[PDB]
């Protein structure tokens, strides 16, 4: 086990009680580094170890396809912790209340959670922290290369983390040792009640058409870290030959499709990246898919941990912030409201397509989530309210929002963050431009707007 993938939030005296997990950002059991390191503490100490989640009043800020798909998860990773004799307590409120009441009820000895860049988890940490006397660590369970080891500082292109990330690889990239279950079982409610009552309170805000149908269709991504593992073996099976060449075809479902899993934790990209660096596929596949799972999913990590602002105006380059600033008199186009970017009302139809996709899926094409972001920016009074547009759409709609890769994808496609400057055109700038006639030279747009009605 590395020492460099944990770090230490806060000193103090260590009790004689189980050690505690503080799982947020990684829900699984399987390839869990934060809960290798916490039963390695907890053996050391001679006492056992438990899991603890805090199931957040924020939960209301996004709907049901997210509440159902992380609560299933973890229905399944309270059976699969119980047989390793690992206990599970699942806490309902604020976690700065909730941790802290923990901690001092049960008497808590050294309390272990995951990393996680976003504002919010920084939010809990620092309630956490005031209200705890006891050793408090984080772990990068999620990132292949620890954030903090990966670069010290922001990176600003892809080809200048790149080199620093492949060459950790040697060192970080490892098997998981098998997860040692607890010596004996140790000394708040029901998920099932909690998802009847979450989503009671989710009912009156969901997405529906007019015939008062639901438009989320939950069938396409089966929750839970034993389906999360069926994906990827079919990816590396079928999708990984073909992957290199059929990225960037929204018409053809040649995506890996495991960001959902990726995105609450049910499976761990270390994981993905070593079952596709035995795999003998296309060379050039391989290396897009290691590009992307890698390189651009990391480098979202640096960008929302080196950024404070990474969800606002001022993270954006200087050349972009300048072209933006130098274009904002511009009479755009058109301007839409966000309810008419929320029910796809546009005059685009391969922009209304993409977000179809983004309401009944839960989850855009890789490709089409840059052509619905640009034109966000380019039919929007200002890239202030471009943002608050984009960001509101991804982490309400997509079963992978609320995440770094959506912020920095976000960043990329309106203020060009780990992008280079293109041809100066009104309103948008300097920032890359992309043309309905350039999708439609790249895919069929005709089969991708009639897939979606
Ligand atoms: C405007 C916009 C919004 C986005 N919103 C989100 C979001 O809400 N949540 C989210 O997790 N990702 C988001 N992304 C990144 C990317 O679109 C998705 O991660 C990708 O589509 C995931 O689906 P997939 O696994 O089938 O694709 P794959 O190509 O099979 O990629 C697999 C994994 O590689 C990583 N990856 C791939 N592409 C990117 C990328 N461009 N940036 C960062 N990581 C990447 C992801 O971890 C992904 O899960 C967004 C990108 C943009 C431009």
């Amino acid at each position: 086990m590395n020492p460099k993938r944990i770090r230490a939030l806060k000193s103090g005296k260590q009790g004689d009680g189980p050690v505690v997990y503080w799982m947020s950002r990684d829900q699984r059991a399987e390839d869990n580094w934060a809960l290798l390191f916490s039963r390695a503490i907890a053996k050391e100490a001679n006492v056992p170890v438990v899991v603890v989640f805090c199931l957040t009043d924020e939960f209301l800020e996004a709907g049901i396809r997210q509440y159902e798909f992380m609560l299933k998860g973890l229905q399944e990773l309270e059976v699969s912790l119980s047989r390793k004799k690992i206990p599970s307590f699942f806490l309902r409120g604020d976690p700065g209340e909730k941790i802290s009441r923990f901690v001092k009820d049960y008497n808590a000895g050294t309390l272990v959670t995951d990393f996680s860049p976003l504002r919010i988890k920084n939010q809990w940490i620092e309630k956490v922290i005031s209200g705890i006397s006891i050793p408090f660590f984080e772990v990068d369970a999620h990132n292949v290369v620890p954030c903090w080891e990966a670069s010290q500082k922001h990176e600003y292109a892809a080809h200048t983390f790149r080199p620093k990330l492949y060459a950790l690889l040697p060192e970080f990239l490892e098997e998981f040792p098998e997860l040692e279950p607890n010596s004996v079982t140790p000394e708040v409610e029901t998920l099932s009640d909690v998802l009847e009552t979450g989503v009671k309170a989710l009912l009156p805000e969901r997405a529906l058409l007019k015939n008062k149908d639901p438009l989320f269709e939950p069938w396409h991504f089966e929750p839970g870290e034993k389906a999360a593992k069926k994906v990827m073996e079919s990816f590396i099976a079928d999708r990984l030959d073909s992957y290199g060449a059929l990225r960037n075809d929204p018409t053809k479902n040649m995506l890996s499709n495991l960001s959902p899993y990726l995105h609450f934790g049910q499976i761990s990209s270390q994981r993905v990246v070593l079952e596709v660096e035995k795999a003998e596929s296309n060379p050039g596949s391989k290396k897009a898919f290691l590009d992307e799972i890698l390189i651009w999913k990391e480098i979202s990590d640096n960008f929302c941990y080196y950024n404070p602002g990474y969800d606002g105006f001022e993270s954006f380059p200087s050349w972009a912030k300048e072209s933006l600033n130098a274009h904002r008199n511009d009479v755009r186009s058109h301007i839409y409201t966000l309810e008419e970017f929320e029910a796809g009302k546009t005059h685009d139809p391969l922009w209304n397509a993409s977000q179809m996709e983004l309401l009944s899926t839960g989850k855009m094409h890789g490709y089409t989530r840059m052509y619905w972001a640009k034109k966000i920016l380019e039919w929007s009074e200002s890239p202030e309210k471009a943002l608050e547009i984009a960001i509101c759409l991804n982490d309400r709609y997509e079963l992978d929002g609320r995440d770094p890769n959506g912020y920095a994808g976000i960043a990329w496609s309106i203020g060009g963050v780990h992008d280079r400057a293109w041809g100066e055109r009104e309103v948008t700038g300097k920032i890359r431009y992309m043309s309905y006639e350039g999708c439609k030279r790249k895919f069929d747009v005709k089969l991708y707007i009639e897939k979606y009605s």
